C-alpha cells in the first residue's frame, strides 16, 4: 500500500509535501474533495514560536509541477475499512494504505437558503461587505471569524447581531478588548445576546402564518411592530422575531469525522475530533490525524491549547508527516517538546494583535492574577499570571513586549518581585 493523505486542506497538503520530500521515489496519494488546494504563501518566521504567512489557492497541477510523486485523487473519501487497511471514495474505487493521515478538517452547521449567506476563512470584511451595499438590514449570527470585524464595519444599514454569549467578543477577544478595538467606531447596531436562530421563514410562508415582527430597537420605552415588509424573517431563541434583507451566518463548526467512523472504533475527543497522541497517531493502527479534525490528547503544556488556526494546522500536518516518516523508517523519534507555547498574530482593526499562552486565562479559573495597562486608541496590554509565573498575554497595538513576553512565558520563573514593571520596557 501507498502513503495516503486525505484532505486538500492546510494540514493535508503540508503532510503530503513533507512525505514527498521524505520519500521522493515513493508515490504519495492525496485524496481531495475539491479541485482547490490551499497553499501556504509568503512564510514569515518572526521568532522561535511566532510565525506568519498567507493562504493562496492552487489547482492540482500546480502542486504536481513542484511535487511529481504526489498523485491527487479528486474523489472524496466515503468509507474507511481500517481493518482491511483501505479507504473507499465517491467514485467507487478502493485504495490500500500502509500509513494513512486524515486531514478532512471540520464542517459547518447547516431554511431560508436563498438569503442565508455563509462565510469561510478566505473572506475579508471589505470583500464580503461589497455585496451588502444595497441592503436595508443585516442579521449576523455567531462570532465566527470576520463576524466581529463585519458587525462594526458596515456603516450602510442596521446590524442585528445574535450571539450565544452574554457580551460582545469572538474567540480571540473578551468584552474588554472588543470594546477597545471598536472605540474609534454612525452604525445602527443592536446586540441580541444568549440566543440562536430558533426558526426561519421566508415572507411567503410568514404572511400565511400572519405573525408579528419587531422594529429596530431605539429606546427603552417599548417594543413595537414593523411596518415595512422584508424578504426573510427570523424567530430568535428568545421569541423575538425580526425582518431582514440578508442573513450572515458565522455559526459554529464540528469536526468532519462522519465519513471515517463507520466500521471502526475511533477514540473521539469531547469536541468530536479524533484523539491523537504526541505523534499525531490516532486510536487505530497506522492511522494519523492533523488539523481541525483531531483532538490533541496528551499531557499538554500549561501554556498551550489547540485552536482552529492555519498556524496550528500547518504545524500539526508537518509533525504528523515527520512522525509517519520516522515510524516507517524505524528511527524512533522521541521528541516530547513538540508544542511549547500558544501564540497567534493578526491585525484586526488596523491594530497589531498578539496572543500568547492562556491569553484569556483559559482553564486556570478563579486562581489567577490579572494585570492591565491601556491607552485608548493606542495600546492594550493584558497580562495573566499564576504563582508568580506568567501564563498568557494579549498585546493589541504596536507594543514591544512581544519577544520579552514570549521568553517570560516560556521560562516561567517566580517573578513575584516585579509589580507593574512588567507592563512597560
Ligand atoms: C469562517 C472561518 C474563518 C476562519 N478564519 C481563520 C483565520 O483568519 N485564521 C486562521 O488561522 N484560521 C482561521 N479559520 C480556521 C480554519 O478552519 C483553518 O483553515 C483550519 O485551522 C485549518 O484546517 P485543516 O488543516 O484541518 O484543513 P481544512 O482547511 O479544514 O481543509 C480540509 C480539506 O479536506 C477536504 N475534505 C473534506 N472532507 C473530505 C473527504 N471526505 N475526503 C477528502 N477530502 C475531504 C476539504 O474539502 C478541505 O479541502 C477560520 C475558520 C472559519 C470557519
Amino acid at each position: 500500500g501507498k502513503f495516503v493523505v486525505v484532505g486538500g486542506g492546510i494540514a493535508g497538503v503540508t503532510c503530503a509535501e513533507q512525505l514527498a520530500t521524505h520519500f521522493p521515489s515513493e508515490d504519495i496519494l492525496l485524496v481531495t474533495a475539491s479541485p482547490v488546494i490551499k497553499a501556504v504563501t509568503n512564510f514569515k518566521q518572526i521568532s522561535k514560536i511566532l510565525e506568519e504567512f498567507d493562504v493562496e489557492e492552487q489547482s492540482s497541477t500546480m502542486l504536481g509541477k513542484r511535487f511529481p510523486n504526489i498523485k491527487v485523487i479528486e474523489s472524496g473519501v466515503k468509507q474507511l475499512k481500517s481493518e482491511e487497511h483501505c479507504i473507499v471514495t465517491e467514485d467507487g474505487n478502493q485504495h490500500v494504505y500502509k500509513k494513512l493521515c486524515l486531514c478532512a478538517g471540520a464542517k459547518p452547521k447547516l431554511e431560508g437558503n436563498p438569503y442565508v449567506l455563509g462565510i469561510r476563512d478566505t473572506d475579508s470584511a471589505q470583500e464580503f461587505q461589497k455585496q451588502l451595499t444595497k441592503a436595508k438590514r443585516i442579521m449576523i449570527i455567531g462570532n465566527g471569524g470576520i463576524a466581529l470585524e463585519l458587525v462594526y464595519e458596515i456603516e450602510g444599514c442596521e446590524v442585528i447581531w445574535a450571539i450565544k454569549d452574554k457580551a460582545i467578543g469572538n474567540t480571540f477577544f473578551d468584552a474588554g478588548a472588543a470594546e477597545f478595538l471598536t472605540s474609534k467606531l454612525s452604525h445602527k447596531i443592536h446586540l441580541e445576546t444568549m440566543c440562536e436562530v430558533k426558526k426561519i421563514y421566508l415572507q411567503d410562508e410568514f404572511r400565511i402564518l400572519k405573525k408579528k415582527s419587531f422594529t429596530f430597537p431605539r429606546d427603552h420605552k417599548s417594543v413595537t411592530a414593523d411596518t415595512e415588509m422584508w424578504p426573510v424573517y427570523v424567530e430568535l431563541t428568545n421569541e423575538k422575531i425580526y425582518g431582514c434583507d440578508f442573513i450572515v451566518s458565522a455559526t459554529g463548526v464540528t469536526p468532519n469525522v462522519e465519513p471515517f467512523l463507520h466500521g471502526n472504533s475511533f477514540d473521539l475527543g469531547e469536541d468530536g475530533g479524533l484523539k491523537v497522541d504526541d505523534h499525531m497517531h490516532t486510536s487505530l493502527p497506522d492511522i494519523y490525524a492533523a488539523g481541525d479534525i483531531c483532538t490533541t490528547s496528551w499531557q499538554l503544556s500549561p501554556v498551550w491549547q489547540q485552536m482552529r488556526l492555519w498556524t496550528q494546522a500547518r504545524q500539526m500536518g508537518w509533525y504528523a508527516a515527520k512522525c509517519m516518516a520516522a515510524a516507517s523508517s524505524g528511527d524512533s523519534i522521541d521528541m516530547d517538546f513538540s508544542f511549547e507555547l500558544f501564540a497567534h498574530v493578526t491585525k484586526f482593526f488596523n491594530y497589531k494583535v498578539v496572543l500568547l499562552g492562556k491569553y484569556n486565562a483559559q482553564g486556570l479559573g478563579s486562581d489567577h492574577e490579572l494585570m492591565l495597562r491601556c491607552t485608548k486608541g493606542r495600546e492594550y496590554i493584558k497580562v495573566v499570571m499564576q504563582n508568580g509565573r506568567m501564563m498568557g498575554a494579549v498585546l493589541i497595538g504596536e507594543t514591544d513586549l512581544e519577544e520579552t513576553f514570549e521568553n517570560l512565558i516560556l521560562n516561567q520563573m517566580n517573578l513575584s518581585s516585579y509589580g507593574e514593571d512588567l507592563l512597560d520596557p
